C-alpha cells in the first residue's frame, strides 16, 4: 500500500514595439554625473543579474574596447541600496591606494565605481550602476571544473578575501556567504577576482559594537548554510572566528573538489552535526580527506588555528597568514604569477538581500 503524489508548473510571456517603450542595446543611460552611458551587450553577470556593457563608442581615445559594465535592478532600493550604498562607499583608487598603502594591504578585492543612475519606467523606476567589466564567475568555473583547484589558488583567493573581509569587517557588514557566487572574474582576466553581490551583507557588530552571540536566535540563514557556515546558519554574527572558519572550509572544498558535509547539507541538522563533529578533530578530517595527494597542512593548521584560540576571542591574520604562506611555500612554490582560474567557464551567478528584517 504505497503513496506517491507530486505537481509542479511554471511560465512566463512578454513582448512589446513603440515609442518610449522599446529600449535595446546602444541606449544612452543618464547618470548622477549629469552624463550619458551607451550599453552594450548582454552580459546577465556582474552585479545581480541583467547586467549589460557600458561605453560601447569612444568619447576620446579607446581604452582598451572601454572595459566598463553596467548592472539593472528592480525599483525597489532595498538589496542594491545596501550593496552599492558600500560599494560606493568604499570604492576609489586615492581612497582605497591611499589606506591600501599605507597600511600595506594585499590589494583590494572589489570592483571599481565610476557612477550610478535611474531610469523613471513610468510608475517604476528602475536603478542601475556602472562597474569594472567582468564575466567570469566563481560559481561556474568550479562547477565545470568541479572545484578542481590547486593550492596556488585557493591560498591567493583566501589572502585576498581576507584582506577585504577584514576591511570591511572593521566597518559593520561581513560577506557570510563565501560561496563562490559572490566571487567573480574579469570579463576576459583571469588574473583579477572581484567580490561582488554586496547583498547578502550582514551587519557584524551593532553601532559598531560588537555584541555576544543572541542576534538571530531563529538561525538568520542570510544564505545558503552550504558556505553560510554554523555562524550564520546560527544567527549569530561572525565575529572573526566565523569569517575564518568559513574560508577554512570552502578552502578544503576547493582544494578537495568534494565535501561530505555538503551532500548532505540538503538539511541545516546535518550541516550542524557535521561541523561540530568535525570540529572536534578538524585535523584528522583534513588530513582524512587527503591521504597523500598533494598535503593537506596549510588548511588543517589554519583552521585547526582558527578554534585552537575560541569561539570569539580575537583574529589572527599574521598568525593565519603566517601557516598558511608556510605549508603553501614549504613546497617550494608560490605566487606563480598571479593565478590558475583561467580555465574560463563564465556563467550565472547569483545573490540575495541581506538577513534582518523586511523579506516579505
Amino acid at each position: 500500500m504505497p503513496r506517491v503524489k507530486a505537481a509542479q508548473a511554471g511560465r512566463q510571456s512578454s513582448a512589446k514595439r513603440h515609442l518610449a517603450e522599446q529600449f535595446a542595446v546602444g541606449e544612452i543611460i543618464t547618470d548622477m554625473a549629469k552624463k550619458e552611458w551607451k550599453v552594450g551587450l548582454p552580459i546577465g553577470q556582474g552585479g545581480f543579474g541583467c547586467i549589460y556593457l557600458a561605453d560601447m563608442n569612444s568619447s576620446e581615445s579607446v581604452g582598451s574596447d572601454a572595459p566598463c559594465v553596467v548592472k539593472v535592478e528592480p525599483s525597489d532600493n532595498g538589496p542594491l541600496f545596501t550593496e552599492l550604498k558600500f560599494y560606493q562607499r568604499a570604492a576609489k583608487p586615492e581612497q582605497i591606494q591611499k589606506w591600501i598603502r599605507t597600511r600595506k594591504l594585499k590589494y583590494l578585492g572589489v570592483p571599481k565605481y565610476w557612477g550610478s543612475g535611474l531610469h523613471d519606467k513610468n510608475g517604476k523606476s528602475y536603478r542601475f550602476m556602472i562597474m569594472d567589466r567582468f564575466g567570469s564567475d566563481l560559481q561556474k568555473i568550479y562547477e565545470a571544473n568541479a572545484k578542481r583547484f590547486s593550492r596556488k589558488t585557493v591560498l591567493q583567493l583566501s589572502l585576498r578575501i581576507l584582506d577585504i573581509l577584514e576591511y570591511i569587517h572593521e566597518h559593520e557588514y561581513v560577506h557570510g556567504d563565501i560561496k563562490a557566487s559572490n566571487l567573480l572574474l574579469n570579463y576576459k582576466n583571469p588574473d583579477q577576482v572581484y567580490l561582488v553581490d554586496y547583498g547578502l551583507a550582514y551587519r557584524y557588530c551593532p553601532e559598531g559594537v560588537h555584541k555576544e552571540y543572541k542576534e538571530d536566535p531563529k538561525r538568520c540563514h542570510d544564505g545558503t548554510i552550504e558556505f553560510t557556515s554554523i555562524d550564520a546558519h546560527n544567527g549569530v554574527a561572525p565575529s572573526r572566528r566565523g569569517d575564518l572558519e568559513i574560508l577554512g572550509y570552502c578552502m578544503i572544498q576547493w582544494l578537495t573538489g568534494h565535501l561530505p558535509w555538503e551532500d548532505n547539507l540538503k538539511d541545516p541538522k546535518y550541516v550542524r552535526d557535521s561541523k561540530i563533529r568535525y570540529r572536534e578533530n578538524i585535523a584528522s578530517l583534513m588530513d582524512k580527506c587527503f591521504p597523500e595527494k598533494n598535503k593537506p597542512g596549510e588548511i588543517a593548521k589554519y583552521m585547526e588555528t582558527v578554534k585552537l584560540l575560541d569561539y570569539t576571542e580575537k583574529p589572527l591574520y599574521e598568525n593565519l597568514r603566517d601557516i598558511l604562506l608556510q605549508g603553501l611555500k614549504a613546497i617550494g612554490s608560490k605566487d606563480d604569477g598571479k593565478l590558475d582560474l583561467s580555465v574560463v567557464e563564465n556563467g550565472g551567478l547569483k545573490a540575495k538581500t541581506i538577513t534582518k528584517k523586511r523579506k516579505k
